């Protein structure tokens, strides 16, 4: 079928010409001269576009569009007038006006009007194919040879990229990067077996890891003179920051970078790392007070405010500074009520929790299992939670304020699809991606085996305790009621193990415009 | 501020008096001789719009685009080139260009992009705040006189049209609509009470209602020979069509309609009624064993399928047709796999039952306390799951098998405010918007009184129950733990009552494009 055009305008006849030629291109145009008869033909058929002229007499070209918009919202209206005035102008794009053209019009001009308010979707959907299977081999081919860690983000910036680009292809062309994505994880999770253990030994050069943070990304901004909120989102992946940075460009100055998180990826060692400025092992031996252990029955991040502070006494500092935790909504507006009393301190650390909950959620939720069942919808959630929850304004007010914003997490999540057998003892840790025991039967290979916690700089209740990480997109299930938890975990969000998606994570430095 | 233009062209020299236009006009404009120089400056400076020549030396006009996008890809870009052809016009728009203007360009053709590709919303904002005003007015108007149900119906999709165009607008603006709303919603319950029993008397003049749907949306298709697939989304208010049909519109096109639920405003009721064709009291005097009454613990709407059988028996009609329930996310993924294998029905019913578990949620569950806080927060809910659920591909699936779509619901949903004291029993069930009962204490100012139910098409247990329903935002509590319960229930999503929200619901016809 071809498409139809509406085309009203008082000297209709003027535009024979251009009319000829899109009839000649394949489109059904319908002429009228009033936008009376405008509105009569669009109540009665269904055009695919509307050309409307502004002056015409009786009703004017301004008020059909309005009119037109109230019965087809969804029907690009095109104008083209004579007319050059702001005002007409203005008001035009306040109709919802699909494009402004102005006499006298150039042909092809109509025809690429037509292509970009009728086929863009599936233009755009045509090219994003082509493109993607284009850089394809040089996807496999620029991590197929072994690379840095500077490469190793841009190279998961890339694949994070053409996993947003390609939600609307089809299952074939999204499963290459599929394969792409688990290959790239797979090479990955040898890549940080290698360097993990040196990563500790060696802190001069290795990368910026959770212990590091606060030094490379903030304690610059503060001694530069600049205020700045630390605003860290719990469990926030690379693909959740890309689903939300186009709202926040609307007032904010993107200085995008990515960090490595310590193992396990949890927030009992990678957030308090962060806040600390230091390895769990040393957040014991220095702060026995402010580490609490794996046995016990407290929450593990209570302390992270006394942290905060030995970090910047530690440092010599003197910053001015506060701590809030936000894990429930109606805390989240009072502190929204109160964000400009903050205005005297240099530095005001804000950490949300409800996409970790969320995304922990995904598994013991009906409801979350159908509104994130796959990564498409758990981004979307995202944003829809971003929007609507206090976080947006929260940041609007931020950029008011003149304060500079680091945004960053603790971990990011994967979703589990292998099982990797594991017994140990019944007060074994619950978690799926990593497991803290001695006696613990297992295949080596399978998992990360860490015999040497110390080495890790990660502390133990016992010392012959060893830590086991699953990699790539494994969890671990226990053999009794194997067949059950394995259908119970499958498919499910899971942090603490190795993956570019839980250990490489964005840390945003934004300037407000 | 100024915004900035980031012009990029090899004939830079030319186009002067369009800068010094531009310029004039209080723009920023930074002029490059290339793409090279263009993409280095973006890396360099935050630059609100940019302008790209097609064709320049070495680096590919597109080709920048293609990076520019992948840099900073919140940054419109709009392309002016010489270029005539079809394939750059395509690329172009491949490449997610905002504006295509071909050379020679008019000044005020390069105004009207950038006033539509740097300020877009706020020319609507204030166009959608002054347009409100006026139609302020009018509907005040509408509304001061009797009116008829299809001046409801009207009325009714004018508040939610504004409803939502006001999503983004100040609060005040938004306060405007909302007692306006509320002032509609307490004429229409006095419309409904003052009728609701004539209705019931008077099938051939009463509006259509839940019993008819059938007969007037359905068989006249099928009659017609056409194909058709009803699909009836549980609890799915006006405004939560009205959030969807825009991901609908690139697959159908659409004849918008409502109709009224009858009381209780209940799947167990209004369900039962669409698929028997009758009134409740005459599916339990008819058909006993299909029919489940209230004191029971089992399932309202568990005979659908035998309904339907009934009511195409009854109407002597010879359709082939289905029926599948989806509450589960697995079983609606095994539906859109064997979606073609309903191509042998004429008639294919499917229920969708989330978003009602999901209103429900509202109440219990913590997590859609946060994402559905507010009606704004669950429309884009309702638009997330649409969309990466099963559903957006079952009507695709639905369109492309040339079938005809009849979407509608059984009643909405009203967010509740205010508390009405009634004293009941254990028996009395637990439904917030209507009781049924023998001895029920309450205020009868504040409820509908239904002492007749047979006279109302309803069953009952003992001969001496009655029915009470609430009205506009009001909701059920009972005296012991009154406190505890009314705030507990205060701002939850309930339906059973009598509202614009719960009974003026939508029956969309649908045609694939
Ligand atoms: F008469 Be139209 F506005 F060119
Ligand atoms: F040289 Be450009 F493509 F106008
Ligand atoms: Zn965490
Ligand atoms: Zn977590
Ligand atoms: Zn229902």
């Amino acid at each position: 079928r071809p498409y139809t055009v509406l085309w009203a305008d008082d000297e209709i006849d003027l535009l024979k010409p251009h009319i000829l030629f899109l009839e000649q291109k394949g489109y059904q145009v319908t002429p009228v001269l009033s936008g009376n008869d405008a509105i009569e033909a669009v109540q009665n058929n269904d055009f695919d576009i509307v050309f409307l002229d502004e002056n015409m007499p009786g009703i004017g070209g301004l008020d059909a569009l309005q009119k037109i918009k109230e019965l087809k919202p969804y029907t690009p209206v095109v104008m083209i007038t004579k007319s050059e005035e702001e005002h007409i102008m203005t008001q035009a794009i306040g109709g919802k006006i699909a494009d402004y053209l102005i006499k006298p019009v150039n042909p092809n001009q109509l025809l690429l009007s037509l292509k970009k308010n009728l086929q863009q979707h599936s233009i755009i959907s045509e090219t994003t194919n082509t493109n993607y299977r284009q850089e394809f081999v040089q996807l496999g081919t620029q991590m197929s040879g072994k690379l840095s860690f500077e490469e190793w983000k841009e190279l998961y910036r890339r694949i994070v990229f053409w996993e947003i680009e390609l939600e609307q292809a089809d299952r074939q062309m999204g499963e290459l990067l599929e394969m792409q994505k688990q290959e790239a994880n797979r090479l990955f999770a040898r890549f940080v077996t290698q360097n993990y253990r040196e990563w500790i030994a060696k802190p001069d050069t290795r990368p910026t890891m959770s212990p590091d943070l606060f030094k490379q990304k903030v304690f610059p901004l503060l001694d530069n003179g600049e205020k700045v909120f630390f605003i860290l989102i719990d469990n926030f992946r690379q693909d959740q920051w890309e689903s939300v940075k186009s709202m926040l460009s609307e007032f904010y100055t993107f200085e995008e970078d990515m960090y490595l998180s310590i193992l396990p990826t949890a927030a009992q060692y990678a957030r308090n790392a962060i806040f600390s400025g230091l390895m769990p092992l040393q957040i014991e031996k220095m702060f026995p007070d402010l580490w609490v252990d794996e046995e016990s029955e407290e929450g593990k991040n209570l302390n992270e405010e006394p942290m905060i502070r030995t970090l910047i006494e530690r440092y010599r500092k003197h910053y001015s500074f506060s701590y809030n935790k936000v894990y429930e909504t109606k805390f989240g507006e009072r502190l929204l009520g109160q964000i400009r009393s903050l205005s005297q301190n240099q530095l005001n650390v804000i950490v949300l929790n409800f996409v970790d909950m969320m995304s922990h959620a995904r598994t013991d939720s009906k409801m979350i299992r159908e509104l994130a069942s796959n990564e498409a919808a758990y981004r979307s959630l995202t944003k829809s939670w971003f929007k609507h929850s206090t976080t947006y304004n929260l940041f609007r007010s931020i950029a008011e304020m003149g304060y500079k914003v680091v945004l960053t997490t603790d971990h990011g999540t994967i979703q589990v699809k292998n099982p990797v057998k594991v017994i140990g003892d019944r007060s074994t840790n619950t978690n799926l991606r990593y497991k803290i025991g001695k006696n613990l039967d297992y295949n080596p290979k399978e998992v990360f085996e860490i015999k040497d916690p110390a080495s890790v700089g990660l502390p133990h209740n016992n010392l012959s305790d060893k830590f086991i990480f699953t990699k790539e997109d494994d969890f671990f299930a226990y053999p009794n009621n194997y067949n059950y938890y394995v259908q119970y975990y499958r498919n499910t969000f899971q942090h603490g193990g190795i993956s570019l998606e839980e250990m490489l994570v964005p840390v945003i430095t934004m300037q407000p415009k």
